[PDB]
Formats: structure tokens, C-alpha cells, sequence
């Protein structure tokens, strides 16, 4: 409360380690669905299924031009990426698949990295 604070955890580390975490996800192997934003002209139903369309270039854009104002903006937009993928493609699919499997990856970064 006023003039009452919690001890200061540093957080000035955040900004790098996050891009690192996002480097790793950009460079595994099923990232490929979750690269570039989905192409709403090509995609029937995209558009007004997925209210908020998320991808690993548009966050990595956010990330390097200060868009979150902390670590859990940023894990959110990368949750955000995973939970779009459940919504729209069967779990029995090659990219339901990916999408576990990339959940799995970055959660595991997540709390060896910072919990």
C-alpha cells in the first residue's frame, strides 16, 4: 500500500531472457505453423473465429520495440499463440500436434528460466 512495498525483485534481465526463450521457439522444428501471422484472405473462417490472431514475428516485434510492459504480458501473447492453435485445428492433425508439443517446450523455459 502507500509507502508500503514489497522487496524489489530485478527484473532487468527480463527483456533478454525472453528473447532468448523466443529464439529457442522460433528455432524448434514445429514452429512452422506459428512463424508469419495466418493469411486472413486464404484462411476461410480465420478471420472471424480468432479474435486475437497472435504469431511468434508479430511478438517478436512487440518484444523488440518496448509493446510489454512485463514478462507476463509477453507469456500471455505466446499462450495466446497456443490457445488460437486448440480453437481452429483438431488435436489428431499435424499442426494440433505442433502446437502441444510447442505449449509443452515453452512452459518448461518458462519456470526453469524465472520460477
Amino acid at each position: 500500500s502507500m509507502s508500503v512495498k514489497k522487496p524489489k525483485r530485478d527484473d532487468s534481465k527480463d527483456l533478454a531472457l525472453c528473447s532468448m526463450i523466443l529464439t529457442e521457439m522460433e528455432t524448434h522444428e514445429d514452429a512452422w505453423p506459428f512463424l508469419l501471422p495466418v493469411n486472413l484472405k486464404l484462411v476461410p473462417g480465420y478471420k472471424k473465429v480468432i479474435k486475437k490472431p497472435m504469431d511468434f514475428s508479430t511478438i517478436r516485434e512487440k518484444l523488440s520495440s518496448g509493446q510489454y510492459p512485463n514478462l507476463e504480458t509477453f507469456a500471455l501473447d505466446v499462450r495466446l499463440v497456443f490457445d488460437n492453435c486448440e480453437t481452429f485445428n483438431e488435436d489428431d492433425s499435424d499442426i494440433g500436434r505442433a502446437g502441444h508439443n510447442m505449449r509443452k517446450y515453452f512452459e518448461k523455459k518458462w519456470t526453469d528460466t524465472f520460477k
